[PDB]
């Protein structure tokens, strides 16, 4: 239990329109950036129609989630991580409550 600013070292090759976290337990997985989707399993693409439903938007539970339409993809998706959260997994894609 820690403030989110775990950081990663993850997997051989990380989607570019994803980031990896490395978390509190050691695990070491990657995700989606605020605004994209999963594509060919192993891949981030930009989704452009983020929906909230989808991993909260494609944040973390602790990631308030607001769904929005912009201009920006990555500002549709409104993720929020909490008071227990300084931090954030990314662009808030995760967040973790134990800090």
């Amino acid at each position: 239990g820690v403030d989110p600013k775990h950081v990663c070292v993850d997997t051989r090759d990380i989607p570019k329109n994803a980031g990896c976290f490395r978390d509190d337990d050691g695990t070491e997985e990657w995700r989606c950036l605020l605004g994209y989707k999963k594509g060919e399993g192993n891949t981030c693409v930009e989704n452009n129609n983020p929906t909230c439903d989808i991993n909260n938007g494609g944040c973390d539970p602790t990631a308030s989630c607001q769904n929005a339409e912009s201009t920006e993809n990555s500002k549709k998706i409104i993720c929020t991580c909490k008071e227990p959260t300084p931090n954030a997994y990314y662009e808030g894609v995760f967040c973790s409550s134990s800090s």
